[PDB]
């Protein structure tokens, strides 16, 4: 699976330091984002700084609020990433994939994610997934 | 322990995308730089700079060739981190610690980190610990 990392987004750092991510991850969320879909590389990266933007200054978040970020152009952008939690209202022990225009598409390719996540040990063999997408 | 993460010393991103590290990692090895000894974050925040620019240009490396850099301000530098393994001759399966200037202080700021890894379910309670100090 191909990873925008923070620095190919143009990410800034958490304006505070995060809370680490005790590991292996139990638990994993898919959550859409309710934001504009995006279909190039270009467009997505713009749309992610502005999530980042917008989760930092509007709602007073440390950082942007996923740990990864799927999208049309069938990336998977780094949020919080691997070892850091997600702050309230989402769960501080659940790694949380958002999705900027779910499709099946996208879905394929996080699922594909969390494949990888369990081989390398990331997420344990015994994990739940919780699939919020339709809400 | 304190961690500098690599925004905070201005690394630049991996040439090309790195290989993931598997876990919990089985073992640590700790490596010397051969480099000057540093004794404030700025003057520190130089050296792994330094390093990162020797590591990629002059070996040919994707990134600094190392997980963590423990240096003489006390500081533990965040290298390739905990996700990502360093390229050969180092092994893919282990945390590699880098020393700046090693010493006494340094070695305790690294045994932390390990402590903090194991912990945060990053590194084997039953790690092996390689010293290549030497
Ligand atoms: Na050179």
């Amino acid at each position: 699976v191909k990873i925008v990392t923070r620095p190919y987004w143009l990410a800034q750092p958490p304006i505070v330091p995060l809370t680490p991510l005790k590991l292996p991850i139990e638990s994993v969320r898919f959550v859409a984002t309710n934001t504009p879909s995006c279909f190039t590389q270009a467009e997505c990266t713009f749309r992610v700084r502005l999530l980042q933007n917008w989760h930092i200054e509007s709602n007073g978040y440390k950082d942007i609020n996923y740990n990864f970020v799927a999208a049309g152009d069938e990336n998977i952008y780094e949020a919080r990433g691997w070892d850091h939690s997600c702050e309230p209202p989402k769960d501080a022990d659940e790694l949380v994939v958002a999705f900027i225009g779910p499709s099946s598409s996208n879905k394929k390719i996080a699922l594909e994610l969390i494949k990888q996540g369990i081989k390398l040990g990331h997420i344990s063999k015994n994990y739940s997934l919780i699939d919020d997408l339709e809400k």
